[PDB]
């Protein structure tokens, strides 16, 4: 049994656009470091859902860079669609509790649904440490 709280379909929440300013969205914080986050056109599906926009990094980045942060309220879990921006594989990783706690492989043209354990209540951060990553959905999910 669980409980969805947070949820950003890019396709649905934002808009085209270059953004140089963090900000907050659905409860997901964007944060700069000083690059630009960028949405544009792409149509990817998965699991039957067609998605037409998503917000991509630009490039690599750190927990403070081209970084995703969202508070959790307890355990639970994160779900995120993403597809390399580019031809090579590319790590998303999830920090939290002071640490990378976790990595998830994106590959070139489709999404991967990746499922990053939430442990505890607390503030974490999605972030692309090896190069730019195409983000299409997140979700949190919280264990009741």
């Amino acid at each position: 049994a669980t409980t969805t709280t947070h949820e950003l379909n890019v396709s649905n929440s934002m808009t085209v656009g270059q953004y140089s300013s963090d900000f907050t969205l659905n409860g997901f914080t964007f944060i700069t470091g000083g690059s630009i986050w960028e949405v544009d056109s792409s149509s990817r599906s998965y699991g039957g859902v067609n998605f037409t926009q998503r917000v991509k990094s630009g490039g690599k980045g750190t927990i403070s860079k081209r970084a995703i942060s969202f508070t959790a309220s307890g355990a639970g879990q994160l779900t995120v669609y993403a597809m390399s921006s580019g031809s090579t594989s590319r790590n998303v990783t999830l920090y939290g509790n002071g640490k990378d706690l976790e990595s998830f492989t994106a590959v070139q043209d489709v999404i991967t649904a990746m499922n990053f354990t939430i442990p505890n209540s607390g503030t974490y951060v999605i972030y692309p440490p090896d190069d730019g990553i195409s983000y299409y959905y997140l979700k949190v999910v919280k264990t009741d």
